[PDB]
């Protein structure tokens, strides 16, 4: 079970913690993954997330392209979860240093309404260049489910906290 969140609003709950740990140790229904269109699991939290299923969700990923294409940027598949959940939730969100539209943010978190509870990471905030607490903002303003939102850099994590708290 989910435990140390803070919870920021009636829906919406933080913790700074390894979201490939909370994984593991919760085991949940959902966990979040922060996708690019083609699932290329290279690097952030996708690469930490298929590390952990050493590779698994990867070779899955790559069936999922080859027999639907890739995903359009605020979209989502639902894939295995392998060890770390029963489901995989893939998100895109926009990668704003490339000039992908940040209003494809609020579509990227509308995915998640599609599940009551979810383990998930900031979108955007990574290499996709957008401001973490701006993705939190939008987080908040459209995710109406339950939301465990692991957030790993400390330094993030309080500022976090103190703007929406
Ligand atoms: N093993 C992990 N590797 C990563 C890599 C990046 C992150 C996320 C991506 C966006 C914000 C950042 C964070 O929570 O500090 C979380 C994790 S958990």
């Amino acid at each position: 079970s989910f435990s140390g969140y803070l919870k920021l609003t009636d829906n919406v709950y933080i913790k700074n913690a390894d979201i490939v740990e909370e994984a593991k140790k919760v085991k949940p229904t959902v966990v979040v993954n922060a996708a690019n269109v083609y699932l290329k699991h290279g690097g952030g939290v996708a690469g930490a997330l298929n590390k952990a299923t050493n590779n698994a969700m990867q070779v899955e990923s790559d069936d999922y392209i080859a027999t639907n294409g890739p995903l359009k940027v605020g979209g989502s598949c639902v894939l295995s979860g392998h060890n770390l959940a029963k489901h995989c939730l893939h998100v895109v969100g926009p990668n704003v240093n490339k000039g992908e539209d940040i209003q494809l943010l609020k579509s990227a978190y509308e995915n998640f309404n599609q599940h009551e509870v979810l383990l998930a990471p900031l979108l955007s905030a990574g290499i996709f260049g957008a401001d973490p607490i701006h993705s939190l903002r939008v987080c908040v303003d459209t995710v109406r489910t339950n939301v465990y939102l692991a957030v790993f850099d400390k330094n993030l994590y309080d500022k976090l906290v103190s703007s929406f708290l």
